[PDB]
């Protein structure tokens, strides 16, 4: 059909929805505002936030959503409603460590902000990286349903983002998950949609 | 099939599984843990958070994955892919408006804390509830599909922890979104678990 996605110039929560794209190999309008465009695209998005993927002329929004909704129609779901559970457990599990990063990165106020650093960097940080690392390990490379999922997609989309916010490379000290990393950047779709794509830090 | 929720002594989170698993007709233990016992339930818990259900015994967690899968046994899920993206839409962008109250309620800094209050009661809530508003009258009275999904039953069974954060009623004055709670809340599965919950402020 005919895909068109909005979003920052960037990667962040618009990588997973060009890395599927790419995979399941649907051409798509990869439209990136300016930073001066947004004022003016803000009041036609669903909730005034994107990526926003329009797919026949029908807007889709939420990163995450639009993810399972495509790892569906890419063959990357579970084979049953039990391993679509697995998948979606993981990922909302993906959402609250972004949070708890973006919970410091986004903060305004640089007394409070600074008050955070240490407990993300010596609790949260190390929480997460392992017990993902775990689950890895336990599917067998995966992040879940002991197969290749839109998850491992969408978290591998993210990583840069994640690292960037975090100041660090998330699972350079987590075997499992930098094989996992490897892997899926690995996969020709990506690789070749990688060498294409625009360079930014986030 | 055996269910067993593990969450806090309040609604928030736990509520819409406790809402669908009463819409499903089926029982389940109800297991609420004390304060000072949470520092040892923590570590056997997938990712160290509830809510977490036991499927006859299978672990589950995140509040939003557990709700969907339920909302498919139950015949409160969409017909086809579209109509599941659309509900899932939905949801995550409750998640987002959770958030945002979130950001303000647990600021644990008086002088960021009042920073956020304005903006929040000013722009951010009659922002969400407004677009919340024209999405349930868009849809005959419900928040997708033009049907009853566990969306609704997600969304009414936090509300009162969102009023709470937000400190008043968000839907008083969003005529179909107080419609939409009195139809859900009105559901005899919902009333009787009404009836017999313990009561809570959120």
């Amino acid at each position: 059909p005919s895909y068109k996605l909005t979003y920052c110039p960037v990667k962040a929560l618009g990588e997973p929805i060009r890395f599927l794209l790419s995979y399941g190999e649907k051409d798509f309008e990869d439209y990136r505002f300016q930073e001066g465009d947004w004022p003016n695209l803000k009041p036609s998005m669903p909730f005034g936030k994107t990526p926003v993927l329009e797919i026949d002329g029908k807007q889709t929004h939420q990163s995450v959503a639009i993810s399972r909704y495509l790892g569906k129609q890419f063959g990357l779901s579970g084979k049953d409603d039990w391993e679509n559970l697995e998948i979606d457990m993981i990922v909302d599990t993906i959402s609250d460590f972004r949070a708890a990063i973006a919970n410091y990165h986004y903060d305004a106020d640089e007394n409070s902000k600074q008050k955070k650093w240490d407990p993300l960097k010596k609790e949260t940080i190390p929480y997460y990286t392992k017990k993902f690392d775990e689950v890895v390990k336990a599917n067998g490379g995966y992040l879940a349903a002991g197969k290749l999922t839109w998850a491992d997609f969408y978290f591998v989309a993210i990583l840069d983002y994640l690292n960037h916010m975090a100041k660090e490379d998330l699972v350079a000290n987590q075997p499992n998950l930098k094989a996992l990393r490897e892997k899926v950047l690995g996969l020709p779709a990506i690789k070749a949609w990688v060498a294409k794509r625009p360079p930014t830090d986030l």
